[PDB]
């Protein structure tokens, strides 16, 4: 296996295509939920260890993760590069289709349906995958077709990312 | 008759009986919120959580779940229930039926995101994992409104008279 | 107490007892909300037609608003009035029925289909008006939300049946 | 491994295996839509009934989606998810499926007739929530676009039903 | 197998082998975007176009799609339905493939600009709906959203050809 | 005379360009009216023998159909090729322009006025259509003008379908 890992300054992130556990240690609970929906669906292990408000948290951790799988991304040379993942959650459902191809591009198109969950700014979401998105050099749509409930909304958006991610990084 | 499971850490039971009611779900609101259905249910529950979306959804599959052993032991009951609450400006019509067919027609929109800390997304939530895991059909109706936490208690007294006089004993 | 007439072939019988009902329109449809009929009201039925699925419905239920007035001016102390919300899933319906003497129906539900199976719905309207005219009802039907016209029509029924038992019970 | 059992009679098993498929449903339409699933589900069914389609489309639908859960909670690791789009001529349908232990359905699908034949169309979202909700499955159902009503059906019944033998993928 | 045929002069070759591709169309776009149709189908396409791109357009379309049909008819078990998502961008599109024998085009995808460089954009349309008619398929292609109509048709080739090669894997 | 003949399964199905009497059994009652009219109309002797749904039955003879016109116009060499027919019938009007081009299109432009005449399945009206033409390597637009009466619509639209075949089928 291979394990990248970068320190930025204050996180200490490491992601690797085995199947080690992860430990997820944000800062930020319902990220925490988030990321270990990530790990599990991409089939990608993370460690993250961040020390200390949400808004630069999340934005700093989804650009060392898109940092992070672009140094995975180059080392790989032959992979699927397209995968397009639907999930629905109850009354929600979401596409994103992610394509390995080194142009960096996010379109991002759901309308969450609350500004919070709990205590997380829900605008977060699109903030946290435009720096993974755009920093791994992906080119990824986004798309709630429908939606109704807000925690089923971004749930269905990062399982069905993270699927996609995982379906074009499979090795050729 | 008890019924009871755990499904964190999650133990309920729930009983008709007029026992008391020990209520910690970890959520303040939650708790207000059953502890109105114990009263209007007639329903006897005790929860006990340690470890708000899981945990909501988590009580309202597990209280569902009970409710249907509940049933599945009862011969003759009344099977339909209608309540019409009213909360200042607020009225609010519940209607259950103990069909057997799990359906929630939930129709209320509710004045603000938030009632203190509690997403209010949540009502509409817990209320679909109770209906479709116990197999009741039940229409959630929201004539009026204005007030969140009106508009909430309202839903929660209606729906539990209602189920209470569908599960009466005939 | 068992009251009945003919119709002429038409032959029906009601009565406030459990005893069996026996119900045969030459109406399949118009069987199976019968049988809903009988049994959320509390009456017993038997009905045999002889010898189109217009004038039959009509027949029927007109006779059966005949028979319901003979048995309710026979009733000293009744409840009177009735409501019944009936959920079938997608679908809700409300009917509230009062024991008047004065012959009104307000039928406020726009079906979503124009036949169940061979059935015409617009033979539903058809038949709550001829039972509630001639029984010297007012009812107020309502159709508060839709979807599947089976359902919708089942809803009626049951929720109809069940406010005028109410509204027939003794006091 | 079959599982199986009896409801009117009606009687019906399914197997995740490539034995034969015989299907009486006593509704013609409902014979040709099961027909398809069993070939793109790739399981085999075998229904009886004897003994309106509102009841026995539901019916059977209620039974397949019990069986279906009988079936799943058997399996151990298995695909879970799986999205089908099946074109027939002017129609696309999209079926997502997530064997999720959630009984959820969303049906987006505007059919363009009242009646395919004798079978009344507003019968396919009825038996469609009948088996999800009874299976446990997330699914929706969406037509994209349509035109001719018996494309319509059928290619939803496909999309479903490859989606669903997707899902049911073991790992 | 190698399938060919000629029809100006045109000669075409197409295999379902990973021999190299030689395509000299006479339109430069046209190049490109066969080029992208053999490497994202695993076809080997060889094209000599020899003597307005409307005609050299069409007249490659109908002997591609019927040299498809050949290889189609050879085939005989194979997955049959193929959708791909292609991103460009600013652009999303989406293809569905259905081997089927039922010739059927749904083209949905309005392009930004009537050329690009000096080809005329509405020749897209027209080289899709010759092959999909001529090789029996049905598909339809969607544009989700577009902007830069270079992407536009870019991604539409892509999807197109990745669902058909997903379509003609042997089973 | 020719005589074009397929067997496909049930149909059985035989066409010709001459006068012989045509004998359709198609057990759809609707439809042997509507292929009577054809057979009259084009000047084509039909023979149909089907047995066993309207849809399957009714598409399956437009293919058949559609498949021995193809061998028909493949072995005539020198036709008229083009044919334009209009149909009144009481209030309704009804256009059919074909064109033996070898080009499969179909552009079917009427919006019958019920979802059934008698037992059949209007529906089925542009999809036998669709299988005719788009097998016979026709272009075909049919317009319907004006309409009213749904049974009108219908024969108008078979009536000019036909004559305008029989007339692009002239030999020259
Ligand atoms: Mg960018
Ligand atoms: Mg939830
Ligand atoms: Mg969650
Ligand atoms: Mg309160
Ligand atoms: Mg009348
Ligand atoms: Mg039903
Ligand atoms: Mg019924
Ligand atoms: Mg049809
Ligand atoms: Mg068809
Ligand atoms: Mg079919
Ligand atoms: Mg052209
Ligand atoms: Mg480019
Ligand atoms: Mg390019
Ligand atoms: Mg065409
Ligand atoms: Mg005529």
């Amino acid at each position: 296996a291979m394990i990248y890992q970068k320190q930025r300054n204050q996180l200490n992130i490491s992601i690797s295509d085995d199947q080690s556990p992860s430990h997820i240690n944000t800062g930020v609970g319902f990220l925490n939920h988030m990321l270990t929906l990530f790990t599990f669906h991409s089939g990608l292990s993370l460690n993250i260890e961040a020390q200390g408000d949400d808004h630069h948290v999340t934005e700093d951790i989804g650009i060392v993760i898109g940092q992070l799988l672009l140094e995975m991304i180059k080392d790989k040379k032959h992979f699927v590069r397209y995968g397009t993942m639907y999930i629905p959650m109850d009354e929600t459902l979401a596409r994103v289709v992610v394509d390995i191809s080194g142009r960096p591009y996010l379109s991002f198109n759901a309308s969450l349906s609350k500004e919070k969950v709990g205590t997380f700014d829900t605008e977060l979401v699109e903030e946290f995958f435009r720096a993974v998105v755009i920093n791994a050099r992906l080119t990824t749509h986004i798309d709630l077709i429908r939606g109704g409930n807000t925690h089923h909304e971004i749930e269905a958006i990062f399982k069905a990312f993270s699927r996609a991610l995982g379906i074009a990084l499979t090795a050729t």
